[PDB]
RNA sequence: CAGCAGCAGCCUGCUGCUG
RNA sequence: CAGCAGCAGCCUGCUGCUG
């Protein structure tokens, strides 16, 4: 299947996720995680994150309007699907749903979204 | 019970509804809906919205991070319970979710996705 | 707009288990 | 971080019905 993503997977195994877990809290993370969906085939993504603008920069590139369109239009066809994305950062969780036809301003709202949350103060 | 929201529900009548939609279209509604969720318990508005600042203005007022977390304190105790914002408006849903720990934060990005989507371009 | 039903997904919280 | 299970809600899409 072609995905929504620019960027691989970075989860990390359970021995990371320890260490990290013994080194620092649920507002210092590793990282965040993210998904998209089209009718039943879903997407994952754990992407690393510090905070930082290089970091924002760097993790705002793992998917586009495009990306998301191109993923998408494999599953598309006369009737509507539905669609959503969902990110979940230091204990919140958004998520923007609706049908294919809205597929532009749903990923205009994403993108909107995983930037706030991202830059959310401490 | 009391309620997070600050002005009253403005759902329109069948009628109205269908007088509406003969004289304009999903882009054009004749509002938008919104919910808070605490626990079990949901508390639900239709509100009027015609895309101008004045109108704007009025529907951000509709609840505040106070009137929320006034209304949300009657369920609260040792136990977290899970707290939602949903928005929708011309074809897209905003759900912003978590733990009553976090309800601070999710009232900081529910009046933001509220804000943005509201103000999304034709 | 509202309520009801069938189907299909998704997200949140709680509890327990595994790696 | 990941997978599994019980419970409780929520949102999206499709189909049908009522007002």
């Amino acid at each position: 299947m072609t995905s929504p993503f620019k960027l691989p997977d970075e989860s990390p195994s359970w021995t990371e996720w320890r260490l990290h877990n013994d080194e620092t809290n649920q507002d210092n993370p590793l990282g965040f995680k993210e998904s998209w969906g089209f009718g039943k085939v879903v997407f994952k993504r754990y992407l690393r994150y510090d905070r930082t603008e290089a970091s924002l920069h760097r993790v705002l590139g793992s998917w586009t309007g495009d990306s998301v369109n191109y993923a998408a239009s494999r599953f598309f066809g006369f009737d509507q699907i539905g669609c959503t994305y969902s990110i979940r950062f230091r204990g919140v969780s958004i998520t923007v749903s609706g049908g294919s036809r809205t597929l532009q301003h749903l990923c205009e709202m994403a993108i909107r979204s995983k930037q706030e949350l991202l830059q959310l103060a401490p």
